[PDB]
């Protein structure tokens, strides 16, 4: 079956980490939506632009089948938005497929869903993932039930290779 | 499992090189970045990729498919006789060749486009037409072995069709 996949991001996203899964997932015939603080566009660390489909306030988590959490600087401000964190917690706790890369897990940390879980992130926040109760693993991709996690843009091939398997 | 060669240089459009590298590797194919020299090459937006081999080191007979990303790189790549030879040989041998944006400037220089059909960035439409091809404004065009797209907005469709050609 086809899915509606939600992406949470903001200005300062790591360009490849948002744009790669958008296209890769759309290739499969899934529908992709980007939520952020405001309608309009968001701009990456490296200058690429992405259109925003809806705001965090507008999101009904029950309307979406899967969640993607790219990295960059964006997770540090996205994790301060209580709605974005509530969306994340709801979707993750409902056991919907959730994909994260790089700093994306800072949103998962804030969502208080990582205790007893296993995955990865940029190693620069390894200690924070551990402090959130998860086992941190240094690997290109980790699959922990619904949670598919990778570290950085070198891992993109493996990240979506594993994530697309959950999107049916 | 095929060996897929990418021709690029400094000034490449970052997504147009990096998206297909990962997308194709996902499939279990082996990917190779060739440029003027060993070391690294850096995109328009500052992403870096390692160079696996030089143009002069490439035997086109050892590669199964070819990818030609865009940006500023094609305009200097098309000046390299060997890079142009690699592309002419692989294309005439009917191996899968994917191009996007300015990548077809290399195909123009390889003199392989007469009576062919495809796309590119619209800013070089007239040059593709002058090379003997029919130019189509579409997110992806498939003309036998030649899969062509225009710009980063077309990436999903571009590799969707190209991966099919690879299997």
């Amino acid at each position: 079956a086809s899915m509606k996949v939600l992406f949470l991001s903001a200005d300062g996203f790591e360009d490849l980490e948002l744009i790669y899964p958008l296209h890769r997932i759309k290739e499969e015939g899934h529908e992709v939506y980007v939520a952020s603080f405001q309608r309009g566009k968001i701009t990456g660390k490296h200058g690429y632009s992405v259109n925003v489909d809806l705001t965090f306030e507008e999101v009904d988590p029950d309307e979406f089948d899967a969640l993607v959490l790219p990295g960059g600087k964006a997770p540090e401000i996205v994790r301060l938005n209580e709605k974005a964190v509530m969306i994340t917690r709801r979707m993750f706790e409902d056991d919907k497929p959730v994909a994260s890369i790089c700093h994306g897990p800072q949103i998962l940390i804030s969502a208080k869903v990582l205790k007893g879980r296993r995955g990865t992130s940029t190693i620069t926040i390894r200690d924070d993932v551990i402090n959130a109760g998860a086992e941190w693993i240094d690997a290109e991709v980790v699959v922990d039930g619904n949670w598919v996690s990778s570290r950085h843009p070198g891992d993109l091939y493996a990240w979506m290779r594993e994530f697309v398997k959950l999107l049916h």
